[PDB]
Parts: C-alpha cells; structure tokens; sequence
C-alpha cells in the first residue's frame, strides 16, 4: 500500500523532471598512463551529457599545480566545456595566487573552485583575492556534517556565509550518505541568510573501503544499513557497483523530489556510475 | 523530511531481515556451447547462496523434454540442491505424464513445477495426476495481472484455488513491475481462502527489449516511468544493468517490508543481477 | 495522501485503452426524448463500447444495430409472458442477429437463463445486487441465487448502481469465495439529479452514504453544481475501482451522454 | 472553518463585462473573506482595475483588493495612489512588482502610507528570475518582514510542491498564511500557456487527461472540476484552511469547488 504507492509517485516524479537538471563532474589529475587513458575516456562520455561545467582537483601542498592546469586546458580544447580548476591558498602566497589567477583568466578560465586546502589564509580570503583580480565565477566548499576543524556548527555555517558574501556564487557540499543531514543543512543555510544554491556533491560508491577512508577523514556519517550493504563484498566488484548505483540512484531521486535541480558528481575519473545516475535524472545525450 | 526518513527506515528494515529470506532460481536449457558454459557458471555462483530450490523450464510443444531432465540431473549431481523440472501437460497424454512422473520420482526428483503450457488437460488436472503418482512437492503458476486466456479475474483466481486444492503446496507468480498489483492479488488470494504463500517471481531486467516482448505476450503492465527509464539505452548494456538492478532492488525491498520472505528469480541463466539482489536481501554465501 | 493521489491518477492514465464499457438506455416516451436518445447513441457509439443495452425495445435494438452496428443487447423480463412466448421472442431475437440478452425477472431469472440456453447459445447477462435485493430473505440467499443464474449459463453479472465503494468490493470478495467465476461488472449511475437518484435508491434498497447526502445538500435549484459534483463522485469511484482491478464498467446513462462520456474519457475510453 | 477568496480581471469587452458581474453576484453569496482584481499594464491600466474594485465594493459590500505593481511608477505616484485608495475605503492591496523597486519596496512604501492589509506573491516552484530557490524564499521572508499579512501562491498542479514549500516557509520563520492559489482548468491550452510562462509543472497524467478535448468544452469542464476538487480535498486534509481562486471571471467551477469544501450560501 503506502510504501508501494510512494515508490510509484517518486519514480513518476523523477521521470517528469527530465530536461530540468543541471550536472557537473569532478575529476582529478591522472598519475599514470592507465589513469590518463581512463580519464579521457570518461571525459568524452560525460561530455555528451552537456554538464554545466566540470572541475579538476589540486592536492594542497602537492606542488603538482601544473598537472591541474594542464588537464584543464586539454578539457577545454577537446570539449569546449567550461572547466574549473580547484585552487588552494594554504600552499601559496597572495602574490603567487594573484599571478596564478591572472594567468587563468587570460587563458579563458573564468570559473574557479576556491578552497583553503588541508594544513595565514582561509578560503574566504582566497575568494576576496580572486574577486579583486577579476570577475570570476567562484564555487566554495560546504559541509552539511561540519568541517572537522570548525569550532562549532555555527562557526562553520557562518564561515560559508562569509565565503558567499565575499563573492562565491555557489556552494558544493562534501559528499554525504545521510540525506536528511543535507536537507537540514539546506534549511539552516536559509536561516543564516545564505542565498546561493547548496549543490549536493554526490559520491557514487563502487569501492567501499576507499569511501570509508575518505569518510572517516571527513566526519561524514556512513549509515549502519550502508555499511551492512557493502559487508562481504571486498572481493566482489560487480555486486559493489550494482549496490552502490542503487544507493546513489535512490539518493538523487529523493533529492530531486525535494527540489534539488543541481548535482555535482565525484567521479573519481570513472564515468559508468555517474553516467547512469544522470540517465535516471533525465540527463541524457 | 518524509521521503528521506521513509528511505532510511526501509533500508534499515531490509538490513535486519538478513537470514530470514528464502530464495529460488529459475534456469532454462542451454541451446549452445556458450550458453551451456554460462549456465553452469551461474549455477555454481548462485548455489553458494543456498537456495531453497532451483527449477529448469521446459518449452511446451518443443519435444526437447530430454534437455530439461538432463540439466536437472546435472544440477543435483553437482550441487546437491533440490532441482525442480517444469512439466507441461498440453503436449503429452496422461499415460506419458504418469511415466515421466514415475521416472522423476525414482530418480530422486520430488518437486515438480506443474504447468499446462501454451496451446484436454489444464494445470489442475496435472496436479491431480501427479499426486496420484506420488507425494510430490508441487508448485503452480499464479497471475497477479490475470492469465491472458482467463474468462475473468475471478475465474483465474478460482483456478489457482483449484490447483492448490488439488495438491499444489506453493504458487509462483508471473513477473510483474507494478508492485501494488502483486500486493492486491495477495489479499484477494486470502479472500478466496487460498492458504499457500504467493511467491513473487522476480525478473531482473538488463535487456528491456526482451522483457517488453515477454510482458506484451503475458499481459504484464510496464509502468510509464519504467519504459522512460530504459528509453535511449538500446546500445548501452552497462547503464541498462545498473538501472535494472536499481528497479529490482527497490522492488524486493518494498516486498520484504510487506512481509514477503520468499522470492523466485527468473535468472535467464545469468547470475550477476539475481546474486546482487539476493545480497541486498541478506542472502549471502 | 498527496503521493497516493498522484499514484492513483498515473495508474489510471496508463490503463488507457484496456477498459471495456457498456451503456444502458431506455425507450423514449416523447419526441424530445427520441431526439436526445439517438444523439447520445451517436455520441457514445464513437467510444466503441463492448455492447449497449435497452431496458424492457426490440425496435430500438434494431435501429442501433442498423445505425452503429454495436452489439445491442435488449433486456428480457419474466413478467407478463409465458414460457412459450419467451422461447418465441428468444428465438425471434437470435434469428434477427440479436445474440446478447440481459435476462431479468422483473418463474425467476434462472429459469429465464435456462430457457434462453435451451433455445440457443446466447451471451447471458444477469443482475447482481451488492446491497442485496429487497425481496431476498438474506444476503447469502440472494448470493446463491446469483450463482444459480451463473450456473444456469449467465456469462456476466451486472450490479445495481451503488455509491459505497467498499460495499461493492466486499461483495465481489464474497462472490469469488462463493464459487462464482464471472466478473461482477459494476453498474455506474452518474448523478446529475440527486432527487431522482435518491428515489431509485429508496426503491432498490441502495444506500446513500451520509457524505453523499451532504455533498448534494442545498443543490435542489443548482443543476450546474449538481453535475460537477456528480461527475466528481463518479470520477473518483471508477478511479478507485480501476485500481482494484475492475476493467469493465456498465453505465446507466438515462439516455444522456455528457457525464458517462466524460467518465469514460478519464478511463482512457476515447474516440 | 475554511476561508476563500476570488480573483478577477478587468473585462476588456462588453461580453466579458456581463460575464464578470454575473460571476460576482454568484460568488459573493459565498461570503469570501475578500476578492481581488488583477492589473494589466497594457491591458486595462490602473483605472480599469480600480473601477472594478469600486464596483464590487458598491454592489456587494465585500472587501475588494486591487493588485498594485510598481513598474513604470514612481514612489511619489504610488504614495498618492495608495492614499487615495485608503481614503476611499480600499484597505487591502495585493502588492506586486510586476514583470520587468522590488515587491518588498512596495510593501514598505504602502505601510508608510497607512496600515494596509497586504498580500504578496509566493512561488512554490520558484519565480523564473530568482537567483535560486533559497534566494526566492529569502525574498518572500523580506516581503513578510516588511509588512505583508499573507502570501498567495502562483497556481500549481503538483500538490506536494505546495506542501514542501509551505514546510520550507515555516522552517524559514515565515509565520503568515501561505494561501494556495487554485486554478480550476476548463481551458487546458490557456492553462498550459500560463504554466509554460511561469515554470509551473503540469503532471503527465494531467496533460494526458486533457489530450483530445480541444473541441469538447463540456468534458474539459467536468474533468477540470474533478482535478480541482481532488486538489482542494487533499490540501484541506493537510491543514489548509484558506483558498484563493483564479476564476478568470467565470463562477461555475470555483462555486462548485467551494461547495465541496463546505463553503455554501
Ligand atoms: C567540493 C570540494 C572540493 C575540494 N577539492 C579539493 C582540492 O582539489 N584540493 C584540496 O587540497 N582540497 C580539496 N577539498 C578539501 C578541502 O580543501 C578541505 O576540506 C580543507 O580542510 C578546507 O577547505 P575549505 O575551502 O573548506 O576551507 P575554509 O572554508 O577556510 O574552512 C576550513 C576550516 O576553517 C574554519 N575557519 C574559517 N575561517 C576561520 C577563521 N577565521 N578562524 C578559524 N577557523 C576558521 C572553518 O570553519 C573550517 O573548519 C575539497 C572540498 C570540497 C567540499
Ligand atoms: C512460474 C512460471 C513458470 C513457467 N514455466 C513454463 C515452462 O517451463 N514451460 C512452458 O511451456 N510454460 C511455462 N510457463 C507459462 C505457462 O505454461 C503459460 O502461462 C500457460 O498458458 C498456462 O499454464 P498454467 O499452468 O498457468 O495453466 P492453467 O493454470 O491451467 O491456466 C491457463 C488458463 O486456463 C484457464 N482455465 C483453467 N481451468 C479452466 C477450465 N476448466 N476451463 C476454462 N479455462 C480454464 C485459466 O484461467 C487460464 O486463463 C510458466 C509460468 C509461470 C508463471
Ligand atoms: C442491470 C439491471 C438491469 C435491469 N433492467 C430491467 C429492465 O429492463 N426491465 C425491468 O422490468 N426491470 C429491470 N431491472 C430490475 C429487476 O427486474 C428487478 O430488480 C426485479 O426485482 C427482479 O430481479 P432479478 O432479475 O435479479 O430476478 P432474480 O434474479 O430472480 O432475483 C429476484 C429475487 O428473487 C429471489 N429468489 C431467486 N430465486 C428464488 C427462489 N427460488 N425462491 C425464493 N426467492 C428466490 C432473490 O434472492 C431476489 O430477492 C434491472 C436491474 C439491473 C440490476
Ligand atoms: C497571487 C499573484 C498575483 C499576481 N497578480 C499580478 C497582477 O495583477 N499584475 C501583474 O502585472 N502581475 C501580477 N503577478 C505576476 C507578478 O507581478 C510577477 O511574478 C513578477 O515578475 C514578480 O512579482 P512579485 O511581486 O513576486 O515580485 P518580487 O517578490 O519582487 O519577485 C521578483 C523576482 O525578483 C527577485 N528578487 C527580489 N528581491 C531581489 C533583489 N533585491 N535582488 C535581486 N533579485 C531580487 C525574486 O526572488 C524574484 O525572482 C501576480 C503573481 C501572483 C503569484
Ligand atoms: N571533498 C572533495 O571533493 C575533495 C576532498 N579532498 C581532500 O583533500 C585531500 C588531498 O587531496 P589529494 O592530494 O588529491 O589526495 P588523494 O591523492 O588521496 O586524492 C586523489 C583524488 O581522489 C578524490 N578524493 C579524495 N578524497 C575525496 C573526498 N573526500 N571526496 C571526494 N573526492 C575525493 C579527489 O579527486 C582527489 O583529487 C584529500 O585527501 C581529501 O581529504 C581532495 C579532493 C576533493
Ligand atoms: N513465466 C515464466 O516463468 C515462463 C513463461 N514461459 C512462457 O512459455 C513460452 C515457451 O517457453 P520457451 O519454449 O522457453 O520459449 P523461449 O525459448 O522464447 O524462452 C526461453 C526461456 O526464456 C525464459 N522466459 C521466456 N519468457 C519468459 C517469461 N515470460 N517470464 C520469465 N521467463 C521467461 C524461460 O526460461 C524460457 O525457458 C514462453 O514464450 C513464455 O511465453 C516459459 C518459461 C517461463
Ligand atoms: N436498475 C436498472 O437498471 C433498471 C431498473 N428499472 C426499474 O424497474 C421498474 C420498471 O422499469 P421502468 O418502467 O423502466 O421504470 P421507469 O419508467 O421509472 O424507468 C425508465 C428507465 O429509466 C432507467 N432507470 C429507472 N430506474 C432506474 C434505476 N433504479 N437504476 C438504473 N436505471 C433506472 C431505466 O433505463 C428505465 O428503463 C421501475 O421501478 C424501474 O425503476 C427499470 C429498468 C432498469
Ligand atoms: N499568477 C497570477 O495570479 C497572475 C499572473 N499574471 C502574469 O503577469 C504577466 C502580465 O499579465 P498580463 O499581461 O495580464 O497577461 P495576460 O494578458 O495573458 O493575462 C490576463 C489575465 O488572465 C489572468 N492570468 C494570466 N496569467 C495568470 C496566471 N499565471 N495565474 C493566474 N491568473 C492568470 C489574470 O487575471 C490576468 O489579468 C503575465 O505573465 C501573467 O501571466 C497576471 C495576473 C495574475
């Protein structure tokens, strides 16, 4: 009865949203010939979905800044899509950052994901610095379950407001598996007067061990039912993929029904899962 | 809020049912060396799930009866699992059927899926004939959306009652995608005084074109959202598999919450999807 | 509540093209009603119903068959007729292309079914009463009679109109567990005139739910609102019935096509 | 227990003028809490809106609220107009911006003139020009904080959309009533045009329901009344006790819908 009809309604609603969802994909700089090939294969397949934009990460304190910039250029040259480099300020001086920013702008890179990076400058300072350089589109990190270093949930929330007030035109969340946490956070952002959309960062899980490691380092809660779902699958990649896709598809269906029309996917350079999740959202070639 | 909490509750409930679900798998006689290999690979993998039983189909009017019996023997000899041959009465005389039945019993085959088969004997007649031969475990076909040849839903329902009264100890449904139809049918079976469990026959869909063909021939309704879900995937087998697994997993989660503790899977000789669906039900090696 | 409504409406939209409908008419008593009736026939015919029937007549049936070609099934009662004449009329119909006959009493219906059977292989349709026929001594008794009529050869059963959906559903559940293997086709009475409808009800022992009485309260002089409210009630009823598996509907048009036509439209039954 | 309001538009032809007054007489018997009259910048102007408001008041004694926008109007002009309306007994105004001062600026301006009862527009499916859903919700809060006494929503056909929106409003601390604007549909072509211009979602089952009825007004009316009655029934079950009807100057449908809600003469 209830559970059945609820499913049908949720499913039909999702079907009718086709054509109204905006998506973006996050990639990281390949470290090997194999990953390089995989990445470009993924870029080609996901580019057909016409994402609002794609972004490329940059490991803070890595000194591999050139890799990020190189990938960004290649993406623009091959797809004509807007590619946003992630830029951290914890490992660079204001002068270096202004130089880096000016170069991006002159190279046609007009969207930057401004982050602080892990341990004189916090992300909000980078946002201001970037806005002084040029009228950049700026995306910043949001934490539904609170950044692990925040003094309080209130402080972390106020910090997001600070970043938006400084010029950030959108917020992208750390991944989460507790859907209610995201929804509650979205309401709190309204209460704090934040007027930008809080874009959910979605992590499709095929490798649970890896996800649990990411999660444990970021204070993200993995529900008991999810841990039980992946238990016993250490050596079953096929079942992990099916189970993970089911989880992600369930997640975006509920989010879509709650009015979310923008999704950012942590692809980890693989396209299969994100491509299928987008398919269910009506985002097709 | 609502949709979110409902998901969490459904998911947690499913997690807690681990160890209480009975499953069975249906296979068909391979027609080529390739399918033969695939089938035994699937048998080996699904056998580790300890199914209550497995069954092997027999195409009515095919004259390939020996193929079914051969596969059944091989399964018993290799796994030690109960293997139930499907037996049709539309293409054999009572004498031939009694002979066939006696041979099965003497060969250790004590469970038969008694069916009529497509066009002097209806399935109910076969049930009676089988019970006279020996004390067989007998499974019969049930149709939540009504068999296409029934004079009415009432007649088809009364026919199921006839089969049970004649000796059938369980009913297995034709596949369905409208979960409410199964639930309503289960309630009607109670109203008709049928005291056996109505086991849902689950069809995990990876090939939509094939499923639609099966469905159109059997009066099974494919919801509009499901047709839209597979639209545009004719040449994308990977996405079809992920989408189909999501549908099947959603289906058994809702069924499980409604008290269903028995599931029969139409594997079409492939194990991957059914194996993963069983994993979500807590049915693991 | 909201989601369930969305699910019900969608499932209804998908049943489009699989529901069978039939329309019941009555012989006109005036030139005006003659005009109205045939206009309805032309209108409702475009919906290609499984069949249409005329209360008891033979002429109207012929005209319908000659004008639309639809299976016109005339009603037949046991009153004012002898078994001899019955067989005569029965054979008179079958010999005129009339294959479907709604056997009614008005010497019971069962005997009428048996008689038509012993004459030819007609498609017999009898009456069913979800709220028990007023004359019947008991619910079970009237129930067994229906079975007797079905056993006698009644192909399908058509219920007296009703407004309490649960009553029809409970009755259908008792019909199956009673061994009746025919579909209990719900007879739908779209209400535009509450006074007239309440009259029929009090004459057939049909219950008018309190909510229905309240819904029509104060509309004696508001035909417009009555029609919208009645169409709504009939709409909701067939929607719920459809979700319960009912794929056959019989409409008591009272020779008017507007409402029945609209209700069919929502069931996917369109030209 | 349930309060209703009706919205009308200034007639532009003699035929529509007759229709409107017939509808006013019919609907006034239901004693609505108030009725409102829309404004068409290039389709009637403020004088026509005002004329109808005055006529309704004189003929029925009902509270009539003009829809007042601030496009191509100066603050001084708006103050002069509001003062005149107040002095003439018009004490409820539906304050709007109008398509391209924001509505919140008008609310403030009006409250400075007098203690007007003020209603503002709300969008369950977000105003088309809003930066985001969050920004549109914060704007509604700004309008309420500026003095708006209630919010009236753009029409919708996805009931859950309205329910989820109402919940977000409450979470945001918006304490006034979020009154659903109901559009009974008898002309689907016209409704779809309205919807396509305002980001309002039309469920698949609904589009399907009106398919093939382009030249069948009778069936459209019966089908649309069913949809509307179904909608208000669910909304009522969910705690809604105020409905605003987009009559499009016709009374039959809204009258019947109110009847089912127990709102009768
Ligand atoms: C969408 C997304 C993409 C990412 N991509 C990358 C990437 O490519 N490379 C990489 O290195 N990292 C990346 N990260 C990780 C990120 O850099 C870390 O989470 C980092 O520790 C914080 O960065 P931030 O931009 O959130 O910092 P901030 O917004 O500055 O927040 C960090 C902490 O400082 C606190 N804070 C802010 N201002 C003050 C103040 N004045 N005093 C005290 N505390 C204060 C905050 O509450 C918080 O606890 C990403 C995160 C997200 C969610
Ligand atoms: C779990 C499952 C497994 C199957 N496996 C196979 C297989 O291996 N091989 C194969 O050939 N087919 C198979 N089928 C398909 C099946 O044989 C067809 O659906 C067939 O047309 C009916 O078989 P049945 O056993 O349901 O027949 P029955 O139960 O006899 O029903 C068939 C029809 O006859 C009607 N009926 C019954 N008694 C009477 C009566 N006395 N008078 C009039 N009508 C009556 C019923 O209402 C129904 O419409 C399977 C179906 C299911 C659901
Ligand atoms: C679809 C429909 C169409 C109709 N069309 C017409 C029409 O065209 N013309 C017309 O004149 N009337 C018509 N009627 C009304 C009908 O004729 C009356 O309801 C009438 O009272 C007889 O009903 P019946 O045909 O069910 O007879 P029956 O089926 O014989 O049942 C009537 C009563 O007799 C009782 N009963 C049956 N057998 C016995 C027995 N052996 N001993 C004692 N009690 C017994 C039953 O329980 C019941 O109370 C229609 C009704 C319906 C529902
Ligand atoms: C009940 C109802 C009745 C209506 N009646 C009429 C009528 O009679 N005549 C007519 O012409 N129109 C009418 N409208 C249509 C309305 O005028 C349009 O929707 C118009 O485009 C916006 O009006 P508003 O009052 O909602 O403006 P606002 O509430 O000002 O909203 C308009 C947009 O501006 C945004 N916004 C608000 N403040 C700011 C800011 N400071 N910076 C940036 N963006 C901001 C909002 O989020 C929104 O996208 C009606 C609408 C409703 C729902
Ligand atoms: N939340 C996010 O989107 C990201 C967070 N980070 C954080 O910064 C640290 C340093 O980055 P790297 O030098 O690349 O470390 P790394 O080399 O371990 O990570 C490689 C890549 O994996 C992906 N990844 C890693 N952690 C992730 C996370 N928590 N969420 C989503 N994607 C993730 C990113 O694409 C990252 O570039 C990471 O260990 C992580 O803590 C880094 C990139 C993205
Ligand atoms: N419902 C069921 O479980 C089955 C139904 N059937 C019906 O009997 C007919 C004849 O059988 P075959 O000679 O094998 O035809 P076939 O050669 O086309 O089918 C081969 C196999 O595919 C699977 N299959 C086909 N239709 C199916 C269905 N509707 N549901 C679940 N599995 C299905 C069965 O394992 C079947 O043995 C089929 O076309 C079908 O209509 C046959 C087997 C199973
Ligand atoms: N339930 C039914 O389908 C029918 C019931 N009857 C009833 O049997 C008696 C004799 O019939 P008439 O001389 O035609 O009476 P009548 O002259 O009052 O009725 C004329 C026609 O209106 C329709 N009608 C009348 N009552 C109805 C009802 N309760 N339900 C559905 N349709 C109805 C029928 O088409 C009937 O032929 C009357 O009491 C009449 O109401 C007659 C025909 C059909
Ligand atoms: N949401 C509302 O209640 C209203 C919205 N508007 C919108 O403002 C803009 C300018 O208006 P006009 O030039 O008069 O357009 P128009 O000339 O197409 O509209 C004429 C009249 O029809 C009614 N109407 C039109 N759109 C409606 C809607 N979406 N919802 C309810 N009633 C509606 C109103 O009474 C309006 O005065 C248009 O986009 C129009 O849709 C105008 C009046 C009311």
């Amino acid at each position: 009865f209830f559970h059945a009809s609820q499913r049908d309604a949720l499913n039909q609603s999702l079907a009718e949203v086709q054509g109204q969802i905006n998506v973006s994909f996050e990639f990281f700089p390949p470290r090997t010939s194999e990953m390089e090939q995989t990445l470009w294969n993924s870029i080609d397949r996901l580019s057909s979905l016409k994402p609002k934009f794609v972004s490329v990460t940059y490991g803070a304190n890595s000194g591999e800044r050139d890799r990020t910039h190189s990938i960004i250029k290649g993406i623009k040259d091959r797809t004509g899509l807007e590619a946003a480099p992630h830029l951290t300020c914890i490992d660079a001086t204001p002068d270096e950052l202004r130089t880096i920013a000016r170069d991006y702008w002159n190279n046609g890179i007009r969207h930057i994901v401004a982050l602080r990076g892990d341990l004189e400058m916090y992300a909000s300072d980078l946002v201001t610095l970037l806005k002084e350089v040029a009228d950049f589109d700026i995306s910043v990190a949001a934490y539904p379950e609170v950044h692990p270093e925040a003094k309080s949930a209130q402080a972390d929330l106020l910090n997001l407001k600070r970043k938006v007030d400084a010029g950030a035109n959108r917020a992208i969340t750390q991944f989460f598996f507790d859907v209610e946490s995201y929804l509650r956070f979205r309401d709190r952002c309204v209460s704090a007067g934040i007027d930008v959309e809080i874009i959910p960062g979605i992590l499709p899980v095929s490798n649970f061990k890896q996800a649990k490691k990411f999660a444990d380092m970021t204070n993200v809660r993995i529900p008991a039912w999810m841990a039980q779902m992946f238990d016993g699958l250490d050596d079953d990649a096929e079942t992990r993929k099916l189970v993970g896709a089911n989880i992600a598809m369930d997640m975006v269906k509920i989010l879509s029904r709650e009015g979310v029309k923008d999704f950012h996917f942590y692809t980890l350079n693989r396209a299969e899962m994100s491509y299928a999740i987008c398919h269910t959202l009506g985002v097709r070639p």
